[PDB]
């Protein structure tokens, strides 16, 4: 089997990307954030207390002929930007672009933080990192992902994310229409449940490629990229006016100007992120200072291949045995 579904920014910025997702029987449609950093499915739902829903569309379990109580099963997740959620478990049937599951935990919300609640188009989360970081206790769950690999003509799924536009997560196959020249394959860790990688250096601009290891994750729920302070303020320097700002909590720099490129090493291979990907617009509505793509991982713990480095590449998840990731250019 495969699944094929449209990811749309939910913004003018790509601050996220949504999927739909069928859940249920009937159908009930939800528009998900699909997260290669996280492993818990959660939706806003009939049990999400009113007060901390405002827009989102919800999942109804009793509305739905094949949901049943996961009984006792409870989650509460915390993610790297403060932001928070818990609640329930359901099974249910879970479709993706045509892939379906059965019997796939689908953990309801009681609890979201303010964030969660601000983003009306953000109807909840479809973790895609390894089923280790999954929350639900005291049974942990699987992920989607790791539910449907049996079924999938091939274990991988594909992340090809746009710039200011729609893109495409693939199951179980690898569209070679979507991508040019050819990917290139390398390692990935487990050990901490992420898709953990290590790229083989970066360059600014036009500047000469220094070759330096630098581990970090692959994480389509990042907006941003976040690499270390000495590649982040060597990135920086080459902008005229920019600098860090611990009143906005990172980089800033003028809006008149033109951000260079930045390029990320894969094996011999390079990916290429174009200076435009890298401007996060006004820091408030009016501002000549304007937010960058690109900021320091020092106060994370990890590096963070998020949306910014992501959407310039086709990017092959691969599940099998040995895990590997893939890029290649578009
Ligand atoms: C021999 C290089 N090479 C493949 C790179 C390519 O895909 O061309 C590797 O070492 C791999 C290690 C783990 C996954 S792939
Ligand atoms: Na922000």
């Amino acid at each position: 089997s495969t699944g094929s579904a449209t990811t749309t920014p939910i913004d003018s910025l790509d601050d996220a990307y949504i999927t739909p997702v069928q859940i249920g029987t009937p159908a009930q449609t939800l528009n998900l954030d699909f997260d290669t950093g996280s492993s818990d499915l959660w939706v806003f739902s009939s049990e999400t207390t009113a007060s901390e829903v405002d827009g989102q569309t919800i999942y109804t379990p009793s509305k739905s002929t094949t949901a049943k109580l996961l009984s006792g099963a409870t989650w509460s997740i915390s993610y790297g930007d403060g932001s928070s959620s818990s609640g329930d478990v359901y099974t249910d049937t879970v479709s993706v672009g045509g892939l379906t599951v059965t019997g796939q935990a689908v953990e309801s919300a009681k609890k979201v933080s303010s964030s969660f609640t601000e983003d009306s188009t953000i109807d909840g989360l479809l973790g895609l990192a390894f089923s280790t970081l999954n929350t639900v206790s005291p049974t942990q769950q699987k992920t989607f992902f790791d539910n449907a690999k049996a079924s999938l003509d091939s274990p991988v799924f594909t992340a090809d994310l746009g710039y200011h536009a729609p893109g495409t997560y693939n199951f179980g196959f690898i569209d070679t229409t979507a991508y040019t020249g050819s990917i290139t394959y390398t390692a990935v860790s487990t050990k901490q449940g992420f898709w953990e990688w290590t790229s083989t250096g970066y360059a600014v601009g036009s500047g000469t490629f220094k070759s330096t290891s630098i581990d970090g994750i692959a994480d389509t729920g990042t907006t941003l990229l976040y690499l270390p302070a000495t590649v982040v303020s060597a990135y920086w320097a080459q902008v005229s006016g920019a600098k860090s700002s611990s009143s906005v909590g990172g980089y800033v720099f003028p809006c008149s100007a033109t951000l260079p490129s930045f390029t990320f090493g894969v094996g011999s291979a390079r990916i290429v992120i174009p200076g435009d990907y890298i401007d996060f617009g006004p820091i408030s509505t009016g501002s000549s200072s304007c937010f960058g793509g690109i900021q320091s991982s020092a106060g994370i713990g990890i590096n963070i291949f998020g949306d910014v480095a992501l959407k310039a590449a086709f990017v092959v998840f691969n599940g099998a045995t040995t895990p590997t990731l893939g890029f290649a250019s578009k």
